[PDB]
C-alpha cells in the first residue's frame, strides 16, 4: 500500500537541516562547554541554573556521536498501546537502527516492540523514579545492569530541558564517572536545542508549548537515516482497526484505562495528524496495524 | 559560685581520649579515603552507600585541622531558646574559641549569642531547607555570602550520619569545587565516628540511638580546650524559672512555628541531666540564666 518517496523525504531532511544543525544539536561536546559555565533550562523559568563541572565535561563526547554516521532503514518507536499484540518486534529489529523513547521496557514485550536498541532517551529524573536515586547497593546494581544491557547503544540524556533534572543529574554524573570504562554505552548530552527544533515544526503549523520526545526523535533521525518507519505513534484510546479500548502505553497492564489528562502539556493529536499527512506523502511509514 | 575543677576535667579529657581519637575522628583527610571507596552511614541501614569521588576527596584537609591546637576558654553554643534575652553575647565572645551548631545565625542575635565563630557544624540538608538546593543564582549567592561571613572558621560537615544527606552532599561538593580558593572557610568532614564517640558516653549511662550535635561538640572540645563553658543547652519548651512557653531555638521564636516530634530524635533530657551533673562536679560550666 505505502510507497516511499525518497525525494520528498530528502527534501524534508534538507528543510530540517536549514533550521536545525542536527549533528551538532545531538550532543554537547567537551570543547563546546567551559567548566563553570551556567546552563539554563529550555522548559523552566530562566532563574534555574546548572553549573558545568569538570566531571560533567569529562562525560561529553569529543565529537558528535552521529558525525559521519548513516543508517539505511531506521525505526523510531513511540510508546503507544497500539503496539500491544502487533507482533512488530521482528520487523522493528530488522531495521539498521532503532530509536526508543524514555528508557521504555523491552523485556516482557520483545515480540511486539523488539529487543534492538541503538538509541534510547533518558530524562535524569528516571533515577529518582525507578532507581531510588542510586542510594543503595541494589539500586546501583540494578542501574548498572540496565546500562550493561544497552551494550554500545547511545543513551541520549537531556539534562537541560527541565529544572527538576538538576540534583539528580549530579547523581547520574557521579555514577558514570565512578564507572568510567566499565560500560560500552555511548553517552550523549543535548543542550538547549528546543528553540532550534521548534523552528522547523512552527513552519508546519504545529506550536505546542512542548513537542513530544517522539517527534524530537524523528527530527534527529531525519539527518542520519535514509528511510524512517514509525511504530507506536497513536495518541488515542482505541484501536483504529478493531475499535477496541487501548491503553496509552504498550507496557501498561491489560485493561488499564486510556488517560485523558496524561497528555495535557503535549499536543499529540496535532503531531499525529502531521505525521499522518507525511505518511500519505510518502515521507515516512506510520505503522498502525499488526506486522507480518 | 560555679568553680572549675581542672583536675577532674583533665581526668575527663584523658578518659575521652582513651575511647575516641578526637584528632583523627574530627575529619577524614585526603589520604584516609580512596577514590571509589563506598562510605556507609552511622545512623542508617547498612544498604545505603556513598561513593567517594575525586571531587569529594579534593575537599578533605591534608591534616586534621585541630592537630596540635590548644585553646584556653571554649564556648560551646547550643541552640536553645533559653539564650533569647540572656545577653550572653559579650561573655561568649570573650572565649578563645567558640563552637556553634548547625550553621546557627548570629547577625540578628549577637547581643544574646555572640558574633564569634571558630567552628560551626553543617548537616548538608541545610542546603535543601534554607538555600533551595542551590538551584538559582540568588540561592548560590546567599550561600556564598553566608560562607564568606565565616571568614577562616571551620565548617564541620557530617555527611555520613544520615543517608538522607547523600544527594545534597553532591550539590554541596559541586559548589565548593566550583568556588575553590574563593573562600577562607576551612572544611572538615567527619566520617563514621559515632560508634567511637558513643563508647565514652555509654560508660556514663547515656545510650540514645543518637547523641546530639551539642554533646558531640563537647566531646571534640574536650581535646582542644582547657575549660569549656556551655550556652544554649536546655531542651525544654519552657523557661526554667517562670515556666512560660519558650521556643526550642533562640532564632525560631515568633511565627507560625510548625511543632512536630522534634524530641523523638535525641534523648536530650538525659544529655541535659548528665551535663547538669557535670556542671555540679566542676567539669564544665552550664549557663541557664542571664549573663548580664
Ligand atoms: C543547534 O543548532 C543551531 C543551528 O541550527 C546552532 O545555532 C547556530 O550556531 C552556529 C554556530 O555553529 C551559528 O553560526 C554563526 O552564524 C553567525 C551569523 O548570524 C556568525 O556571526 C557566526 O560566525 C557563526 O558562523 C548560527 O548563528 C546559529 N544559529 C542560530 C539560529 O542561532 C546552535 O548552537 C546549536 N546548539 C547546540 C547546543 O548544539
Ligand atoms: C536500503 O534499503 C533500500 C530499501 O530496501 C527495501 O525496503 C526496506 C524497508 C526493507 O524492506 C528492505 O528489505 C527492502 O529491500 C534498498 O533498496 C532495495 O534493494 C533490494 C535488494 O537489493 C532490491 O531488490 C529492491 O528492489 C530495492 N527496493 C527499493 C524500494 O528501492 C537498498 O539497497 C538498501 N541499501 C543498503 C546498502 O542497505
Ligand atoms: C504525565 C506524562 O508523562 N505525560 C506525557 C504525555 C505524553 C508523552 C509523554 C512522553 O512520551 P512517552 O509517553 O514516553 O511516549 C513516547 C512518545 O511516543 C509517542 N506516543 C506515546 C503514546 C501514545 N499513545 N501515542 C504516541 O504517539 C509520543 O511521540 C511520545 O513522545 P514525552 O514525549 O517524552 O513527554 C509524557
Ligand atoms: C527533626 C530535627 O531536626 N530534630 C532535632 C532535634 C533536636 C536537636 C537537633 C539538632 O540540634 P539543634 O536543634 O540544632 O541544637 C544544637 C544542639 O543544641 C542542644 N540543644 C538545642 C536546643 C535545645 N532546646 N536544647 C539543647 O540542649 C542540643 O545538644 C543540640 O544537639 P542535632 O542535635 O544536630 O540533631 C535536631
Ligand atoms: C514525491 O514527492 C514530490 C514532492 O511533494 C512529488 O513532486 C511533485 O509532483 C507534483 C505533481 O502534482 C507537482 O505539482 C510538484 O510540483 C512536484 N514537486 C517537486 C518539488 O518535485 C513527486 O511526484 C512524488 N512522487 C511520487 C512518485 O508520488
Ligand atoms: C544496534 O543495536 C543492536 C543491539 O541491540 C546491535 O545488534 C547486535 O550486534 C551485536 C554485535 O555484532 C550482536 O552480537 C548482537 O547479536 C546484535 N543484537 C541484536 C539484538 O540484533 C546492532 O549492531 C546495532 N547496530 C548499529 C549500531 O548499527
Ligand atoms: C576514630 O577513632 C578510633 C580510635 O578511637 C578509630 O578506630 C580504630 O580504627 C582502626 C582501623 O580503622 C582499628 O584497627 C582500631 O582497632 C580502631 N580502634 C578502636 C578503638 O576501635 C577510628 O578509626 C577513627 N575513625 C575515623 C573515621 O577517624
Ligand atoms: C575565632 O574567630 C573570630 C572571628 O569570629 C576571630 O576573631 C577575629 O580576628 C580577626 C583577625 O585577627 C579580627 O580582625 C576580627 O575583628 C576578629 N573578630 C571577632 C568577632 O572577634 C578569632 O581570632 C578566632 N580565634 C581563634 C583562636 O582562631
Ligand atoms: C575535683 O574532683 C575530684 C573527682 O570527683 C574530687 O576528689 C575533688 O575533691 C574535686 N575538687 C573539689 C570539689 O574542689
Ligand atoms: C584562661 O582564662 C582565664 C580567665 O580570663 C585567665 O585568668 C587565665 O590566665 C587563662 N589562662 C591562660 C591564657 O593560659
Amino acid at each position: 500500500k505505502w510507497k516511499f518517496n525518497r525525494t520528498a523525504f530528502l527534501h524534508q531532511r534538507q528543510e530540517i537541516l536549514q533550521h536545525v544543525d542536527v549533528i551538532k544539536n545531538f550532543s554537547l561536546t567537551k570543547n563546546s562547554v567551559r567548566i563553570g559555565q551556567l546552563m539554563h533550562y529550555d522548559y523552566s523559568s530562566h532563574k534555574y541554573v546548572f553549573s558545568i563541572s569538570n566531571n560533567f565535561r569529562s562525560l561529553l563526547p569529543d565529537v558528535s556521536p552521529i558525525m559521519n554516521k548513516h543508517y539505511n532503514i531506521c525505526a523510531v518507536v513511540g510508546n503507544s498501546g497500539i503496539l500491544t499484540g502487533s507482533q512488530c518486534g521482528q520487523e522493528i529489529d530488522k531495521s539498521d537502527f532503532v530509536f526508543r523513547c524514555n528508557f521504555a521496557p523491552t523485556e516482557a514485550f520483545q515480540r511486539d516492540v523488539g529487543r534492538k536498541t541503538n538509541l534510547t532517551t533518558f530524562n535524569p529524573s528516571i533515577l529518582e523514579k525507578y532507581y531510588n536515586n542510586l542510594l543503595t547497593i541494589q539500586d546501583r546494581n540494578n542501574f548498572f545492569l540496565s546500562l550493561k544491557k544497552l551494550d554500545g547503544a547511545i543513551l541520549w540524556i537531556p539534562a537541560f530541558f527541565f529544572h527538576t533534572s538538576a540534583t539528580v543529574t549530579r547523581t547520574l554524573v557521579d555514577f558514570f564517572v565512578e564507572h568510567r570504562g566499565q560500560l560500552k554505552v555511548q553517552l550523549a548530552w543535548p543542550g538547549n536545542i528546543m528553540q532550534h527544533v521548534n523552528r522547523y515544526w512552527k513552519n508546519k503549523h504545529l506550536s505546542p508549548k512542548r513537542l513530544s520526545t517522539g517527534i524530537l526523535m524523528y527530527t534527529l533521525a531525519s539527518a542520519i537515516c535514509e528511510e524512517i518507519h514509525l511504530y507506536g505513534f497513536w495518541p488515542f484510546g482505541f484501536d483504529p482497526n478493531t475499535r477496541e479500548d487501548l491503553p496509552y502505553h504498550y507496557y501498561d497492564k491489560k485493561g488499564t484505562k486510556f488517560t485523558t489528562k496524561w497528555q495535557e502539556s503535549h499536543q499529540l493529536p496535532a503531531e499525529f495528524q502531521l505525521l499522518y499527512r507525511m505518511h500519505g506523502e510518502g515521507l515516512t511509514k506510520l505503522t498502525l496495524s499488526h506486522c507480518a
